């Protein structure tokens, strides 16, 4: 390919952490072609350590199994907006599992070229299971499995059932109840696992934008329990920036960038339902810009 | 009062974190009954600092003002069960400042005898807003309209509306969107103002307890949007929490007690909707008993 730019080694832990969001996540990967093409290599090949929820795990998981961003945007593309253009619980649930098994057929955790976080919610302790491999593993988990149930945002997709190799079943709802910015479970494993130093450590945060609240009456006009989808994507909203928040009072002094940036267009439905390409599409131009008011603090991030 | 015990100062600082969860702090006022008779002083002559969120932030105004436990339970069951006995924004809203006026009047955070936060969530950065005082306290804030706020679940509340002290307008929803668990921001209030070392930090977290999942089924019987009615329960239960498990995972060497245990009964509606105080009533038993199962150590803790 023509990623061909090697980087040499040394003691700072560069950290990537991915935001769910519907299919939104095209203004992630325009953030993330961005970095990419900057750094003239796989950011695999930069990046120690990625998180990702939802459908950010998605991108995540490429990212780590060493997928380009041309390539990663080529699954997204033929695969998210099927999904969330689903309009029942039965279509959503199978739209979601081919999605798993078309996209990372039989990898494992041990198949990764970098560390990885996957976050899902436990439906019973109502806490974080995070899918963790390096270099047990994903707790024996496939990576599709271990994306479903990051992806699984019961009460639109059933619950995920998952067995641990020491043979523990879990139910797991979709990341994004607990976790929808990983980026504190990400500084977590860098600090509390990898022992890296606060002033050792980079996190790049890319989440998938801000864009116009969907009023009741639009959402009345495609979803029938139209209140329940407005709570859903506020409450999402609210875990993502409050995390960031929270971030920023506790770790001061770990060096971090988040990019999600606010505009006035496209107008959207919630993450949940929103699939018309033309529309996410012009997200990429907007990831594109994010990156670019950002760029000298990125070059100086990495490189 | 017959709370007479004194205790002398100490390096350490006493932390208490009041989780929200409607009417069901009956709950909590039990823990709380037995941590006052234990320690035989009013809760604001041995504890630092106390935290609160939503209606847990009603417990903790007035246990920073220097009320006992006994006088607290009473205002509660006066006030906090008509709340949820509304049907109707506009009942919601008014019972909810009634509440706010006539259980905290013109009383500030200038007036408080500990250390106070008290958490809600600014709607338009969907980001916490923390009012503090100890000894702009509250940024200038009353009590009254800072419980409201913390309280103010939109979007069956209306949205409370505030003018800081340097003449900023926001709107505030509930905090428990962003911290219903509100013990990461005591812990951060606790390590970052105050500079308190972790080894010299207690923190005691009391919930509201955790009861059967109502179904659909019996919400359908008693509120419209049922659907909404159940996420808002399961994602602030979520959040509960995964805020604990956050907690757990970066501050290990903080010593912390977290008393929210589960029952098989009372069968109840959601933390919104539940009113009935025969059913409320027997919370308190519950809390007593979960006191009673962490005695000995909540004694080493405290004393």
């Amino acid at each position: 390919s023509s990623l061909l730019t090697e980087y040499g080694n040394d003691n700072i832990c560069r950290v990537l952490a991915l935001d769910g969001g519907g299919a939104k996540g095209f203004y992630t990967l325009g953030v993330l072609k961005e970095i990419e093409a900057m750094l003239g290599c796989p950011l695999y090949k930069r990046f120690d350590l990625v998180f990702g929820t939802s459908t950010g795990a998605i991108i995540a998981a490429l990212i780590a199994l060493g997928y380009e961003v041309d390539q990663i945007h080529a699954l997204y593309t033929e695969h998210v907006p099927r999904v969330m253009s689903s309009r029942s619980a039965a279509a959503r649930t199978m739209a979601l599992q081919d999605l798993a098994k078309e996209v990372f057929q039989d990898k494992t955790f041990e198949d990764v070229l970098m560390g990885i976080g996957i976050v899902a919610t436990r439906w019973m302790t109502e806490r974080p299971m995070i899918f963790k491999g390096n270099v047990s593993p994903g707790f024996g988990v496939s990576i599709a499995d271990a994306v479903q149930a990051s992806c699984s945002a019961y009460p639109f997709f059933e619950r995920k059932v998952i067995v641990t190799a020491a043979g523990d079943k879990v139910e797991l709802i979709d990341g994004g109840y607990c976790a929808n910015n990983p980026t504190l479970f990400a500084i977590a494993d860098a600090t509390v696992a990898l022992k890296k130093d606060h002033k050792d450590i980079r996190v790049i945060n890319v989440g998938v934008g801000i864009y116009p609240e969907p009023k009741p009456g639009l959402l009345m006009r495609i979803a029938k329990k139209w209140l329940a989808v407005q709570l859903l994507q506020k409450t999402l909203e609210i875990n993502t920036q409050s995390m960031d928040q929270l971030r920023d009072i506790l770790f001061k002094d770990i060096p971090t960038i988040r990019i999600s940036d606010t505009f006035e267009r496209p107008e959207m439905a919630t993450d949940l339902l929103e699939y018309n390409l033309d529309k996410l599409n012009t997200l990429r131009q907007r990831g594109r810009e994010s990156f670019g008011a950002r760029e000298a603090q990125l070059r100086e991030f990495l490189i």
